[PDB]
């Protein structure tokens, strides 16, 4: 029975958002997050913004086997216990997901603990949004007073038009393709390294982000996979109750980057070190 698989899967232990953040800070750890799309890719499917690629799938599988330590926190969706935190559509989505991949989760995810993939998703799927302010405040402490290198796609525009990164000392951006970034992986890694001197690296780049963080970490850098944090922050700032489309940039869960009306932001443009693609 699926019910019995649900119970068995609750053996997986995830540190929820605030606990994950305490871990990252205490340890100055890199962070890689596995979401539903990564599992889809690893098992042979194409996902929003990234076509199936066998080399990518293999790297993702290797990275998932890495133990979490003071250098790197490996994260999973925080859905194996206390699912009642999430709204009905999210609960259904996630249970369907881990039931489909029960064999994957039961067999490949045997570490003593994982961080939360939802460090990038601190608002919209929660029934009780009261803790979200605290979540975002804790997140911001990661980059307060830091020089940042943000590696993201052309539509991501993380922090653009909002105050998410206002307390960062400086921002440089490596702007990559908004879809199929893995095709340019070697160049992305090469230019990230070149520009990372004395910077904290934040990556918003789908499955490619996980490989980048893994490789940067092996080279001794702290790099944090932050995914869709910008969409969540925008929804939080407007007090959104549902996933509303942003007009000026990519929006999480809108899976084709359609209908985007781009603006010219001099400040954003001046932050761009190079474009890849
Ligand atoms: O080839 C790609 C794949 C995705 N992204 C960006 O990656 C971010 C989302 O990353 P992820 O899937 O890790 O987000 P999560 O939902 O797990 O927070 C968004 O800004 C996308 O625009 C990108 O720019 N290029
Ligand atoms: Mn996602």
């Amino acid at each position: 029975s699926e019910f019995e698989l649900m119970k068995r899967l609750s053996e997986i232990k995830v540190l929820p958002i605030l606990e994950s953040l305490k871990y990252i800070k205490h340890n100055h750890a890199s962070v890689v997050r596995f979401g539903d799309g990564e599992i889809d890719l690893m098992t042979g499917h194409s996902i929003p913004y990234q076509d199936y690629n066998e080399k990518l799938a293999k790297r993702l599988q290797q990275i998932l086997q890495t133990k979490s330590d003071e250098k790197l926190l490996v994260c999973l969706p925080d859905v194996f216990s206390n699912m009642d935190r999430y709204n009905q559509n999210a609960r259904h989505f996630w249970e369907r997901h881990f039931l489909k991949y029960s064999e994957f989760y039961l067999n490949c995810c045997d570490a003593p603990f994982y961080g939360s993939t939802f460090i990038s998703r601190p608002y919209i799927d929660l029934i009780d949004k009261s803790p979200s302010e605290a979540y975002f405040e804790s997140l911001k402490e990661l980059w307060r007073g830091k020089d940042l290198l943000i590696v993201e796609g052309a539509t991501s525009r993380s922090g653009v038009g909002n105050d998410l990164f206002v307390a960062a000392s400086s921002i440089k951006r490596l702007v990559c393709p908004s879809k199929n970034a893995f095709q340019y992986y070697d160049e992305i890694l090469r230019l990230t390294e070149k520009n990372a001197k004395n910077r904290l690296i934040l990556v918003m780049l789908g499955p490619t982000a996980k490989v980048l963080v893994a490789d940067l970490t092996t080279k001794g850098y702290q790099a944090i996979d932050l995914g869709h944090i910008d969409s969540e922050y925008e929804w939080y700032e407007m007090g959104a109750t549902y996933k509303v489309k942003l007009t000026n940039k990519h929006t999480a869960e809108f899976n084709y980057d359609e209908g985007i009306e781009l603006e010219f932001s001099q400040e954003y443009q001046e932050q761009i070190v190079a474009r890849i693609g």
